[PDB]
C-alpha cells in the first residue's frame, strides 16, 4: 500500500506517475485521490483497473456513496507485465493515460483543491510512484 500525502494540495499541471508490475495472479488495483488522510475520507478519483472483470472503473466518493461509475476501453493491463500510467490533472478534470495513449478523461466532480493524499493498493507491484 502506497501513500503519497499533499498538504498543499494539488493543481492544474499536477502529474502523478506510476511505474509497475500487475502480479500473474492480479485481481484488481487502485489508484485513489482522496480529500483527507482518514479512513472513509471522499474520493475525488478512484482509478480501478479490474484484470478479473476486464474493464477499468472510474468513479468519486462523498460522504461515503459512490458516485456514477464511468468506464473506459476494455483493459489496458494484462497480468505479468509492466505498465505505465499518468493521472494528470487540469482546469476540466483527470486525464488517465496508459502506455502511449490518453485512456480516459474524468470530468471534475469534487473541487480538485480539496485533494490531500494519493494512495495506490491492491494487487500491483509497485516501481515508482512520482508526483510531478
Amino acid at each position: 500500500p502506497h501513500k503519497s500525502s499533499l498538504p498543499e494540495g494539488i493543481r492544474p499541471g499536477t502529474v502523478l506517475r506510476i511505474r509497475g508490475l500487475v502480479p500473474p495472479n492480479a485481481s484488481r488495483f487502485h489508484v485513489n485521490l482522496l480529500c483527507g488522510e482518514e479512513q472513509g475520507s471522499d474520493a475525488a478519483l478512484h482509478f480501478n483497473p479490474r484484470l478479473d472483470t476486464s474493464e477499468v472503473v472510474f468513479n468519486s466518493k462523498e460522504q461515503g456513496s459512490w458516485g456514477r461509475e464511468e468506464r473506459g476501453p476494455g483493459v489496458p493491463f494484462q497480468r505479468g507485465q509492466p505498465f505505465e500510467v499518468l493521472i494528470i490533472a487540469s482546469d476540466d478534470g483527470f486525464k488517465a493515460v496508459v502506455g502511449d495513449a490518453q485512456y480516459h478523461h474524468f470530468r471534475h466532480r469534487l473541487p480538485l483543491a480539496r485533494v490531500r493524499l494519493v494512495e495506490v493498493g491492491g494487487d500491483v507491484q509497485l516501481d515508482s510512484v512520482r508526483i510531478f
